[PDB]
DNA sequence: AATCGGTTGTGGTCAGCTGCTGCCACCGGTTAACCTCCATTCTGCTGCCAGCCT
């Protein structure tokens, strides 16, 4: 499926530009390796074929993406736990998932929480590695020009 | 003429509570997938075991 020079997304740290093909061998047989190039902390990650769908390696998403991302961004009815700890671990597995919807819906919580009270330095830090993985993740699926595509975030979520 | 003590017109003044009105430290209680053991030398005492005695 993969190609030399595609831009796919990896679950928890975002975008990712495949940029070789390795033939490493482990046991005796020649499992093909795959290098991807991600630049939230500069880590090369490598995966077999195989195990990219198990992994969850996954494409970026469409412009049908784009507006159910941006339905359920300005969405209401969010009722939450009141529970500190039990909507931590709520986002937490939320954000660790790979899905657009789910991170976009993390950030509009947390947006909105934040322009209520402003929560925490776990929520805080948790907020910005979602937001900055959202912003990624859209800039790679416009080609529209990294921090102007957080101002459209920013107006989005502002409505 | 002064001279030792009062009276005080009047203008600041200066901190001493007094509310008072936030507001900010400080301390207690709560959180419910699941996962169960850290150098040498001298002196004295205390415990070890064989070895004669009834």
């Amino acid at each position: 499926i993969f190609k030399v020079g595609d831009t796919v997304v990896y679950p928890h740290h975002g975008a990712a530009l495949v940029e070789a093909i390795e033939t490493r061998t482990i046991k005796g047989e020649q499992k093909e390796y795959l290098v991807l190039k991600v630049a939230q902390g500069d880590l090369t990650v490598r995966v077999p074929a195989e195990n990219a769908e198990y992994v969850g390696v996954r494409d970026v998403v469409g412009q049908e993406g784009l507006d159910k991302v941006f339905q359920v961004l300005r969405a209401p009815h969010t009722e939450e736990p009141t529970n500190w700890s039990r909507r931590y671990k709520a986002n937490l597995e939320k954000l660790a998932s790979g899905d657009v919807n789910k991170v976009a819906e993390v950030v509009r919580d947390l947006w909105r929480r934040d322009q209520e009270r402003g929560l925490s330095a776990g929520e805080k830090r948790m907020l910005a590695k979602a937001r900055q993985i959202l912003v990624g993740e859209l800039a790679l699926a416009e080609s529209t020009d990294d921090a102007k595509a957080e101002t459209i975030l920013d107006e989005v979520l502002a409505a």
